[PDB]
């Protein structure tokens, strides 16, 4: 709840930043900083990344879409 918007916005800015076919480090840095950079929603993102870091790496590495990521790791409204 709310989170689906938040998570979609968070992931999409990450996806856009890291670009195509990224790797485990670049996703880790680009995401821990996707959040840092995304002002207002900074705390929400940094908490998601702390709680699900290597998952958000798999998610991006598999180029999986935001709606499906947020449903999968259970953040949206399945």
């Amino acid at each position: 709840g709310y989170f689906c918007e938040s998570c979609r916005k968070i992931i999409q800015k990450l996806e856009d930043m890291v670009g195509p076919q990224p790797n485990e480090d670049t996703v880790t840095q680009a995401a821990s900083q996707v959040c840092d950079k995304l002002k207002i929603l900074r705390g929400l993102c940094k908490k998601i990344m702390r709680s699900f870091l290597r998952r958000i790496s798999w998610d991006i590495l598999t180029g999986k879409k935001p709606q499906a990521i947020c449903v999968d790791i259970k953040i949206c409204k399945e």
